């Protein structure tokens, strides 16, 4: 189970910090769980009822935040674990947010556009009483995009009778309706800032160094592109779920994306040697950025990693055994919920823009993301040095300490 795995992670974290038993018990349970029925009328005229969730783990630091998943395998346990994870994610990067998560047990592939809009509007009508600009801010997630976010915001504004900032009730919206710039490259930009800070900490100059990326979706492609331009690095290996390519002199991510668009995959790229993911993970490269399916670095290949920095852009792509093995080699790891925290920071920026009624630009959003990511990385690294623990442990310590301090300040826990 995912919620048990999350709870265990929290206990393991609490082992390295001084936290009261009552606070741990409080943090082991979501503060509010809402399970609703989401009825929509289909194209054939029949009415089908779906199961929707909205978990608000903790709101000591402020309104909860988290996306909505439309997955046929959604469970309450998954939503609860992801909300718990979102709490620490927003706490490590110092946002005035709590942890939240929603989901609908639905296969969105079998739904038409009209049915998808009806599902979004019905979900908003079902969970209206627990969401709001200052209560709970949903966001795009697996199988949800900005189109669904716009439909959801419109339904919320219709119910809300335009009595306040209905734009800020949800993030990831289209630019025409409370849209925020930088929302396509948020995760990659945050990962690049964290990689730059890690290289600064290790004393490595990234100008001309090597990078390898696993997974060539939005995150992987934009990570490679931003690395090559901003950090001046030599992209030598990229890979999708199909296969990988290698070229020591350097690859051009734009051309690789064009090839992927044409032939359907990065396989057989001209001037490059076709390889598989497993050997791709073991090239002698300065930094490694797994941006693909989780649990790629395990005990089987942990000792074979030759990268000086491993940036876990993906969601937990490294197992704890591989974590210990990599730390034993001196390889610096950026924790998964610290590396890809650029997505929630830009969502916070979007919420601020919506609340204020004044939107920013591309340079403004990029400048702020730099500040937030640099400060979060330095906080985690300072905890890393002071407590002499793992990088992932330090991030948990920082997040749980912030949430615990907020809880103590409100008087929720007296000790
Ligand atoms: O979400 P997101 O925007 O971050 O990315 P994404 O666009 O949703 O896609 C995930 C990326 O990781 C790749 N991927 C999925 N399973 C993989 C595997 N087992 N091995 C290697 N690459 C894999 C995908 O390749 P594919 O597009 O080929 O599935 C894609 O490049
Ligand atoms: N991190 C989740 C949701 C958080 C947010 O964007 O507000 C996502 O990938 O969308």
């Amino acid at each position: 189970d995912p919620f048990e795995m999350a709870v265990k992670q929290l206990e393991r974290a609490a082992q390295y910090m001084d936290i009261s038993e009552e606070a741990l018990e409080w943090l082991k349970k979501p503060m509010r769980i809402v399970e609703v029925s989401v009825p929509i009328e289909m194209d054939d005229g029949s009415v089908k009822v779906f199961t929707g969730f909205r978990v608000q783990h903790n709101w000591a630091r402020g309104p909860t935040k988290g996306g909505i998943r439309w997955h046929p395998a959604e469970t309450l346990s998954t939503v609860k674990a992801l909300a718990t994870w979102m709490t620490w994610k927003v706490a490590v990067v110092d946002l005035p947010y709590g942890g939240g998560k929603g989901g609908i047990i639905v296969n969105p592939k079998e739904l038409s556009e009209r049915e998808q809009e009806r599902l979004a509007r019905a979900y908003i009508r079902a969970v209206y009483d627990v969401i709001g600009p200052w209560t709970d801010i949903p966001a795009p997630d697996v199988y949800t995009n900005p189109k669904i976010m716009g439909w959801m915001m419109d339904e919320y504004e219709t119910i809300m009778r335009r009595k306040g900032p209905a734009f800020g009730v949800i993030t990831g919206k289209p630019l025409s309706i409370g849209g925020s710039l930088g929302r396509g490259t948020a995760t990659a930009q945050g990962a690049i800032f964290t990689i730059r800070e890690a290289a600064k900490a290790l004393g490595i100059d990234l100008k001309g160094k090597k990078i390898a990326v696993q997974g060539y979706g939005n995150a992987g492609y934009y990570t490679a592109k931003l690395a090559k331009e901003q950090l001046g690095m030599t992209v030598v290996a990229v890979s999708d779920s199909r296969g990988g390519i290698y070229n020591p002199d350097g690859l051009d991510p734009d051309e690789v994306l064009k090839w992927k668009r044409e032939h359907g995959s990065v396989k057989d790229f001209p001037g490059a040697t076709n390889i598989t993911n497993e050997e791709l993970l073991e090239l002698e490269v300065d930094v490694l950025a797994p941006a693909a399916i989780e649990e790629v670095i395990t005990e089987k290949n942990a000792d074979n990693i030759k990268a000086k920095i491993v940036a876990e852009v993906a969601n937990g792509p490294v197992t704890p055994e591989a974590d210990d093995i990599l730390r034993e080699k001196g390889i610096l790891q950026i924790p998964d919920f610290l590396c890809n925290a650029g997505g929630v920071t830009v969502s916070y920026f979007e919420w601020v823009q919506n609340i204020n009624g004044y939107y920013w630009t591309e340079e403004e959003v990029r400048e702020k993301l730099d500040k937030k990511m640099t400060k979060a990385f330095w906080e985690v690294y300072n905890t890393h040095k002071d407590k002499n623990i793992h990088m992932r442990d330090a991030a948990y310590v920082v997040a749980v300490s912030r949430v615990y301090q907020a809880m103590k300040d409100r008087g929720w826990v007296k000790k």
